[PDB]
């Protein structure tokens, strides 16, 4: 039952109290799923503007993709638990993992950006 | 002054709480000289590779096209930042509405660039 986008935030005004640790990982993992599919609609539309100067190929782009990705979703998920850890009040919570997406956002558009502009050139000449 | 993008988003992480009405309009004007300077790097990559059956392209036509997009989309965004205000929109969602228009911007500026780049490399033969 992943959560959109639009009902976590929904979600975040329930939230007037910290919930116990099971909702907030269940909560995690519908963040996951947001970021993760954020990911496959990169790789979607990226998978178009490919060719069929650098000499860059799909697999190389696919790979740096899946590191920064799987990069950044570690990096998060310790955040997210060292926060749980030290008992953060809930806003600073809500803040976090909405921070998160945002700088999920912000690596999906730096990837789609480097990569338009790499596979754009090299359909010249 | 006019803060670096790295500047604006080390701001964003120290609004935990809504700030008065005359921040956030400073932050937004900061966002605006930041894809204003964006917008001005675009159009001096674009004099580097402009020239100098249907109508050739010439730099007058990328300048006015480029201009029109970047200015409308200013337009818009600063209309909907505005609706958030109105709103009374908590922090959280003013932080991601600005961070998800710089990257917007981000990508209306490549695209612009792909654009050109492929208008003036096919014209050049
Ligand atoms: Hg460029």
């Amino acid at each position: 039952e992943q959560l959109t986008r639009e009902e976590l935030y929904e979600l975040f005004d329930l939230l007037v109290q910290v919930p116990p640790r099971t909702y907030l990982l269940n909560i995690w993992n519908h963040k996951n799923g947001i970021c993760r599919q954020g990911t496959k609609d990169l790789l979607k539309n990226l998978r178009g503007i490919a060719p069929k100067p650098p000499k860059i190929t799909w697999q190389g782009c696919s790979y740096d993709c899946n590191m920064m990705v799987s990069t950044l979703e570690t990096e998060q998920t310790n955040r997210f638990y060292n926060l749980l850890n030290k008992k953060a009040p809930i806003d600073e919570i809500k803040s976090f993992i909405r921070s998160c997406i945002d700088e999920f956002d912000k690596l999906h558009t730096d990837l789609y950006v480097k990569y338009e502009k790499i596979f754009s050139e090299q359909k010249l000449e």
